[PDB]
């Protein structure tokens, strides 16, 4: 019964690649899917997963 | 800071300690089921089900301090 | 000192209590979509839709002292 | 629900750095992309996230 | 000598309801838009459009009732 | 409740006494001026011009207190 974190919307501008610290799905519970980029001051960012630059972040948050 | 909605989708079964209990809300409209949030004082966000006597209660405990 | 604009992007569905209500305002006309939010004691902010008649009696009891 | 706080303009003076306590975007949901600085007395400016000193201000906060 | 004026960047779409204005003043002519500000008996104020039927129906009925 | 935003179209001459300072803000992006407003204890909103050396120091003083 913890609340989970849904994303309603997305920001369309890529936000800095060098701010991004980690990142997360939300739940498929969520009525639509998304990435959630955290920042180094924990910020967060909703993301939509279908665009090219989201994949690049993750893959890039991965593999260095 | 964060632009994440808070939703939940399934509902405490056992009344929360009333004492643990330091606010309330209610979800956004967004989220796919209506709830309410009670905020511990741990700080936990634990999902109630609004129709519930128990969860009215305590929000009318809240609000009417 | 905020020039930010608060907007409602969705509505509760469910009246909530009167009595927990202390205030409403109509959101900008900025908004992509008018909304009323009510205040309540506590100044939780709950976005409503205008069209439903639970609403707009709440707003008529509040504006006729 | 609760109210999302969107921007419907921006500032054009940068504002002093030393007063900014934090940042964040606004919601997607928001017809205009915006950035919100918070003063150390709780002043919340909306800025451009276009803007050469808005980004080197975001990037101030989070490389810190 | 500085005052703030009171301008309006939008407005309501949804006629308020007549009962709950007591009254009205325009926005001063150094504004950008022309506006109308409904005051309500809680003294919200509501930004209108001055050349809507509604708005000089409802200015009409605040001046000669 | 409010939905006009306050404009500035002159700056005050004489800088305000620091002592009747209670805060600012900074007026809207709207707005066709830039501005700051200082708020009086009195609750005066005074216009002021954003480039002049004794208003930027008040601003100071107010937010690194
Ligand atoms: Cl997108
Ligand atoms: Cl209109």
């Amino acid at each position: 019964s913890d609340t989970t974190p849904c994303c309603f919307a997305y920001i369309a501008r890529p936000l800095p690649r060098a701010h991004i610290k980690e990142y997360f799905y939300t739940s498929g519970k969520c009525s639509n899917p998304a990435v959630v980029f955290v920042t180094r001051k924990n910020r967060q960012v909703c993301a939509n997963p279908e665009k090219k630059w989201v994949r690049e972040y993750i893959n890039s948050l991965e593999m260095s």
